[PDB]
């Protein structure tokens, strides 16, 4: 199975029932996940001349769905589908000192709008500064409860642009250890980006990361995805969202705890929503 479609009328009880007897079904549910995209190899991101390019050595794009910079063309960087296209996120790792240029290099290349940080590779102030080829000037930095939105423009070698401004959103409040203490939070959270993401007239995909681009990362997107879902179908699907999500990069959603919090997400949408 790839994908386990509830409709939202039903899905309060079906997500007890997964829940009954610690969780019997929903781990049985979650376990049937394990080996989606494992069948993958990362032959580009292991090559000797990349070893310097990973952060973390056992956390490596997929070659099927890996980023190429423009030519090595190597960026640990995978592409992943959303509700809406091809190519709709960019997961990637943070940037090491020495891929910083890269990250940006890819940023400018894949016509990014947005990053979304889940965890400093930009300026400390306004004053403006070369990554590489790219010049980058922080605009504007407003740090708000839960997370904190900055501003910066970028100039690269020109192709579609040749100047563009780019949002980036940090989340500030993830604990260091399991999900957030609320649902609330992270669907606010997703709920913003989206808005700026959808109100653009080009946004690009959505880089998205945190120290790996893993789970923390995954459980965004799914999030993101699956909240459109419940603003425009009467079915939820977080079972197909995270399969298409483990197809394209490895840990998109790494633990149970996870994909129980993005259950919990969906149950307290769908409560409010009954009763207005």
């Amino acid at each position: 199975k790839t994908s386990c479609p509830i409709k939202i009328n039903q899905f309060e009880g079906h997500f007890m029932k997964l829940q009954a007897d610690s969780n019997y079904l929903l781990s049985k549910e979650y376990e049937e996940l394990k080996d989606v995209g494992r069948n993958q190899s990362c032959d580009i991101a292991l090559l000797p001349e990349n070893r310097g390019k990973n952060r973390y050595n056992n956390i490596l794009p997929y070659d099927a769905t890996r980023v190429k910079l423009s030519n090595s063309d190597y960026i640990n960087a995978s592409y992943i589908p959303g509700n809406n296209f091809r190519r709709e996120y960019i997961v990637t790792q943070g940037p090491l000192p020495g891929t910083k240029d890269d990250f940006w290099k890819m940023v400018w290349e894949q016509n990014v709008h947005n990053i979304v940080m889940v965890t400093h590779y930009w300026p400390a102030d306004q004053d403006s500064l070369y990554y590489g080829d790219l010049i980058l000037q922080m605009l504007s930095e407003s740090v708000l409860p839960e997370w904190t939105i900055r501003e910066f423009k970028i100039c690269g070698e020109e192709q579609l642009d040749a100047h563009r401004l780019i949002r980036h959103f940090h989340y500030t409040v993830w604990p260091d250890h399991g999900v957030p203490e609320t649902t609330q939070s992270l669907i606010q959270f997703v709920r913003t980006v989206r808005d700026y993401i959808n109100r653009s007239p080009g946004a690009g995909p959505t880089v998205v990361h945190c120290s790996a681009g893993v789970g923390r990362t995954g459980t965004f997107i799914a999030l993101d995805r699956i909240l459109q879902q419940l603003d425009s179908k009467d079915s939820v699907d977080i079972y197909g969202a995270v399969h298409d999500l483990r197809l394209h990069r490895v840990h998109m959603v790494q633990t149970e705890c996870q994909y129980v919090y993005l259950h919990q997400c969906v149950r307290d949408v769908l409560r409010a929503r009954k009763l207005r």
